[PDB]
């Protein structure tokens, strides 16, 4: 029968036996050894938390919302079967994450396997399939009134979207709102965010501005374009803008911390240098690399943060280079942050250009006296796309509301109906430059290149420009 | 006398110097125990029972924290215990001038009861401070602890209200310019008063505070700027500061300007107006004052608190029947009814002198809709709310100085474009709320029609629920749909 | 009417059924906004601004949570919405009877002002409930929502006060026995009222609460015990229950019985006694009552709140000079002075009838020490405080039923010896505090000598600072050293 | 180098002196990032992801707070920056010696793997400290900041472990006696280590901490006691101290000794024992050690962390099949089954030498009941847990000195009878938990009968569920 778990974020959470069964598998328990925030623990020591607990919380919130909708509106005809499918999807959407979470799919795979297109979402689905099959979960699903054919499909669609008009098969348009819960492809407002806001804040020691419980109390389902969608009370629109403001602020302060990112980068580099020599045993004894473990779920199951220590503790001279990089992390001899800047006006930077940017910085020729001359390979340039989840688009334009005088009647609210104190744009890029040569003279030089390059490209003046490169900044009129 | 410890839920165990205790244990200060921080907000947010008293302790303590932190980081500043105590006293004493229900008193009631006079709680804080000192022989005690009342009383007053009339301050020289930035920062609004109320109001409202003042105190340094010594913030903390103001604005949107909170303020104000002629408060020499004239005698002002509300509610005098009746409608929750919200468009701005005429404009609107009842100007209330980042149209971060880690003594400026594109383009706006004093279904239905029609007439923004409440009006306007 | 949401800092967003709202929006309920939960504690713990009103919402909500949880876990209980609403109304309404400064009123002032009468805030809660219903036509609304006023009003009153006179309850049958355990558990004191105040008082005092009521609700089941259906707790949660009472006792030790908190209560009480003859409160039909007689007319009681304190403080009537003077000494913090604390020894226990004679005993002690001043009985205050786990000498866990996971429908009992040896051997005790009304150094020096001598004479426990305050006295007693 | 700021969720922004940073940025310290504070507790309390690393920062910081506060209140103490840094370093470094899964290592695994040796994490903290200093050239840096390595290294070690053998300390004189009370108080256990873990563990477990260390720091003074200068507490704070220990005991009851938490510790231990012969860790000079012998070489110990658990779990070596199999049963949550709890009666106490024989006693019990299966000693596990207030049968408040406001410089003593009758009469006890390795319904049914019978045979306390679990057995005993 049902279990109770004490979670510091949510208190006592009840788990249905079916969910317990899913949880007590190697594929799920693997998430215990994967840090939610990856390299962020190396900056924010409270951030020891792993994907496992986050996943329970997501499962629980998914349950809270679907339950609340069913209580408020019986006409929806939400079944226990629906509830469990939504919960399982909530529990299982993080299944696909790799070592150090976003470091894996954000940095390492793109560089190690550039041709392949891969996301932790893709992986969550494959791992789910693997989990089910390796553990005879299908019978248990039937025992609790689930129909594996339909429901497994439903659960996967919740995580990844349509597997291919109504494009979903797992449930009909009348249950369209169930898709908005775990992973909302329309506007990003889902229970996953709500868990991580609260859980990350509790651990980082930052405080969360967003009340998900309030939002759940005001959520209704209404008809919109012959779909039944989740609608929010009109007056809660400010709170939603704040939700995304909060999300952006958490990225600025924590998830994109300049040092957090460089640590991610260093770990990535070490993984690249270990990739040829590290072997992980997949299906039938067969052997995979860190970069190919994504092709066999049996191998992927064993790919966790542990890899980092396997490398750190290795004695194989093949891994000397990789191991050396991790040692510099332990001694805190890190690549050195040089500065930050942004593009100007319409200028935007594409992914294909990323590899050429170190070369551009090294090519800048500042009119200054330098001991050392620096090369492209000495520079790291991290480009960070900050948005409200939908590139240039405003996600509140993709949200439906209702008012208290007509609760069944969905409506739209424009930005101009809310406030003038809101953002005019919803996307931007940050450029961080770091130097792999750490000494005073290399660093002094690196700053001159950097600031010169900013001036050459008509980027924004680094905040400390006048202090670090006083001989460069005067040339640019706009800057002073 | 030696030092006392107080347990505050926001700040933990706070130490108080005997001098501060002496100031605190006076009728003038203890009066703050009977003045709600958020006034009518308690009638919407039941956790908001807190009073100005505790807020004032917290402000005093944070003032102390920041000045102490600057002195520890930089001895060369030559900050004395005398400076520390003066800053703390100013922190404790900047809320001394508040009246019943806080901002309701100076924001609503006085402007309507004594329209000719110009008055602010800041003014009052200074007069009440003067009164407190004199009525309790505090000056001797100040001397006993190494303060110089001539200079220091001036300093403390300037901290609260600004110059009492280059360098316009007398209480301290330009080398101690940064001490003025602490309790009430007239330059950019970044001060310890905000920090206390953010944390304290959030803890009570059950909303969560986004702003880390402790972090800010760790990164604060003093640097030279324009031959002044000013408090400077680490460059990379600039985002946090934008967030501080974003937080402040969000607290106003959710709580301090809650539509119902405001109407309750308004109703209490109305009741006070109707009681003003009959309520008498004994000031200096047995002389008698009204609620609206108590501000002229600090002895009378000392006795003017939230208690007035219950004095009226519990009165039996038939003179007060009308005032008393209004408070009773509050208890029964028969409140004036919110009709809707809208904003001006483009450059349009609304001045204070026009406020009285707006109910008349709404009543004059003639919507092409079937109405049982016809409504009059006096049936409508129109609240106009100026929301900003503390400096009207100005960006306060343009008035902040920073430093970088490579040159910690060298002050610098950071522009908005150097921070983010996701920041606001404007830093002030107005909200218009309309409420109706006639509560029945038909009067309310009607009121919505006038309101939306009037929005259309004035080219204001489409109320969010416009199409639902006034479906026959909204189509006429192209822009709206 | 449809349902309302209220944001509480302790519990978050609480939903209120329209019927509850209607009850809430009355003068009789709204009155609780002007009664401090902790009375004079605010004068020691400045975060404790909270009033009975918000506590009452929280109790109402928790009552709802538990009854809902039982119904979800066991449908066979047949719990109806009707039952749910009755339990919630009882939760909301059990604090209705509290007077100014809460426990100060029924604990101190009434006993001394009307010694013949027997009165408790529970009594008052019932009378005020009756009054609230009748004065506001609530009965019709109850019927509209499917309640049966005859049965249900009785049920609600029984929840608050117990049987109005076996199955001694009329409002519901033995099969719904467990509904009585929720709001005010007369059997063992484990109820949702405690759970609210633990969390709410901690949040405000700035002390941290050790007890997880949410956990307890998850584990709670109903089982048959002695042909009753009672709420049962999971066996392994027994430690948590012992901790619940430990926490309750610690909150009293640190806060509710703070020595200075208590003396302030005492000073306010004294001021009320001296004002009682001159303060008049208009009850039913214009008839006039005193502070001490307002309890006889609910219409008058409705207007009796903390406001009285300020009515006196701000009075000009020379009749009230003495009462007013006492409150002024509170504002200036010239308080009666704590002398010390001690406890009885062995079997010795002190009865209420002896309380009046104790100041006289202390004044009669004759310490072999040199004294400037000689002190009188009237100079001494002696507060006696009974600390227990809610059931005098009895252990409340002996009155709790449990279940185990292998047989969830089978109730069982757990003895102390089955839990831990580290638990208390006794569950009740008395503290004696002595204070002096003469505050000067020499009177205080003397008062300490009397006090410690008296402790020695009566074979009480050695005050913790006995050797330091009165070195010349403590040597005489062998046991002490 | 200048000072760093770290954001800790428990304590906020903590400042670190450059010297402490230097100590922290070493492999020997960074190792603590891969050792769970609560070991197997994370497998019961999913918020408890935290590691020894962050606990250590918090201890270091609180040590600093207290010593600073004493110096501010009393200059006459003559506390120097040198003293402050030494106390902080001791605070940071007292957890250095902990092994995989913390107390599981020294509480369970070593005692069973190397029974002849006597070893504690305290011993290890000292050896690891020595190793850390030497391997990283910290001594020069100590001198640079005004420390005297000869005296101060000794001082720091004495803080952690006590005298290395009248005044028995060499690192500082009797006039600075109170500095020893801070990091690890051998007199009464009131130290900053507790204060950190109370607050940190509670934050993570989702239990709430009853004890206000900040308050205690405000009221702490130094007074003369028996020609020593000792830390004294304000008289009226005595209740808070009793509550401190009550809180400590309640944390053990709820969390640190959770029945399932403990069985998981036991299972991990068992797996480590079965792996001990085959796992090799490279120590000094390429030399090879076992899990159980790594404690003899700090270079090897540095590499011994929670990672071992995954090294075994992911192993393919058939030598480790048995060890690996145990960890897999943990992942599937096929755990040994808790049977019940009981305590000894009266004066009866159980010694460590008898522990091995208890499974045999339970198996020897012969209940008058019908059984399908007969169970053996090896099928039973018996955990014995000694609960106290930190000083066996002794009351630690009897070893605390107080002062009063009237005479602040005058130390005094307070007896229990001067405080309350509602306090405990005893300050120590034992708990016995019995578990069964055979998990099926019939084995478990049987195990309960043995257990309860055995309790009756030994005149132990009646298990709380005795009547439900073993109704036939329970009636024979009159007392029950
Ligand atoms: N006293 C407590 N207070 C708070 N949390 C607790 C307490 N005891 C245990 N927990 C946590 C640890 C677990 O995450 C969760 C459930 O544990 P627990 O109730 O002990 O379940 P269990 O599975 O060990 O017992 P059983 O299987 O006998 O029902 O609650
Ligand atoms: N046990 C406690 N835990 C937490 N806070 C407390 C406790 N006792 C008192 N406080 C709070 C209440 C007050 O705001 C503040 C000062 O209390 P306290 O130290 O009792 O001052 P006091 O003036 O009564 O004692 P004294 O004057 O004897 O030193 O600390
Ligand atoms: N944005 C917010 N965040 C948190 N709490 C809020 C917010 N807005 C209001 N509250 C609080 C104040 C109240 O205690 C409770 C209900 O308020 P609110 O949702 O504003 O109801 P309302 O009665 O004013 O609106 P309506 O009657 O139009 O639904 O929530
Ligand atoms: N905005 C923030 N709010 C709260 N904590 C933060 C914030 N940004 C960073 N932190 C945390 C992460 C670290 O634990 C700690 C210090 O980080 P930070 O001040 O960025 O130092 P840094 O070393 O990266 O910058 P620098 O070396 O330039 O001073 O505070
Ligand atoms: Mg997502
Ligand atoms: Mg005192
Ligand atoms: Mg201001
Ligand atoms: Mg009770
Ligand atoms: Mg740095
Ligand atoms: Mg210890």
């Amino acid at each position: 029968t049902m279990k109770v778990i004490n979670d510091p974020i949510h208190g006592h959470i009840e788990l249905h036996p079916l969910l317990v069964r899913i949880i007590d598998t190697p594929q799920f328990q693997r998430l215990r050894y994967i840090k939610q925030l990856g390299g962020g623990y190396y900056v924010f020591p409270g951030a020891s938390h792993n994907r496992f607990e986050h996943s329970l919380g997501v499962g629980y919130l998914a349950g809270c919302l679907v339950h609340a909708l069913g209580e408020k509106q019986p006409e929806l005809q939400i079944s226990e079967r629906d509830v469990l499918c939504v919960q399982i999807a909530g529990l299982c959407r993080n299944l696909g994450h790799g070592p150090f979470s976003h470091m894996f799919d954000g940095r390492f795979i793109p560089l190690a396997r550039p041709e392949v297109k891969w996301t932790h979402e893709q992986g969550s689905v494959m791992m789910f399939e693997h989990l089910i099959n390796s553990n005879g979960i299908k019978p248990v699903m039937e025992q609790y009134g689930l129909i594996p054919e339909e429901d497994i499909c439903f659960i996967k669609e919740q995580i990844v979207g349509p597997l291919e008009l109504w494009p979903y098969k797992g449930r009909p348009e009348n249950k369209s709102f169930l898709y908005e819960i775990v992973s909302n492809k329309r506007n990003g407002i889902d229970v996953d965010k709500w868990d991580y806001f609260a859980r990350d804040c509790h651990h980082l020691g930052i405080q969360n501005n967003f009340d998900y419980k309030r939002f759940i109390k005001f959520a209704r389902v209404c008809e919109v374009d012959n779909e039944l969608r989740i609608c929010a009370r009109d007056k809660e629109v400010g709170n939603l803008y704040d939700m995304f403001h909060t999300r952006n602020s958490l990225h600025r302060r924590a998830y994109q911390h300049k040092v957090g990112n460089i640590i991610d980068t260093m770990i990535t580099d070490a993984f690249l240098k270990a990739d040829d020599y590290i072997e992980i045993t997949g299906a039938g004894g067969k052997k995979y690399r860190i970069s190919t473990a994504i092709d066999d779920m049996e191998a992927y199951t064993k790919l966790t943060d542990n890899i980092f220590l396997e490398i750190l503790y290795s004695t194989d001279p093949k891994l000397k280079d990789a191991r050396e990089i991790l040692k510099q992390i332990e001694y805190r001899n890190l690549f050195k942050y040089v500065g930050e800047t942004q593009p100007t006006g319409q200028i935007k930077i594409k992914r294909e250009d990323y590899e050429s940017l170190p070369k551009e910085v090294a090519s800048a020729k500042p009119k200054v006296l330098l001991d050392v001359k620096l090369k492209a390979e000495d520079f790291i340039v991290d480009v960070i796309n900050m948005d409200y989840g939908m590139q240039e688009k405003n996600p509140i334009d993709h949200v439906s509301f209702y008012c208290k005088t007509a609760p069944n009647r969905a409506i739209r609210i424009t930005k101009n109906q809310v406030s003038q104190l809101l953002p005019e744009k919803f996307a931007e890029q940050l450029i961080r430059v770091y130097c792999k040569k750490v000494d005073r003279k290399s660093l002094y030089a690196a700053r001159q290149y950097f600031v010169q390059w900013c001036a050459d490209r008509n980027f924004t003046k680094p905040q400390d420009g006048d202090v670090i490169a006083p001989l460069i900044t005067p040339q640019k009129k706009e800057w002073n």
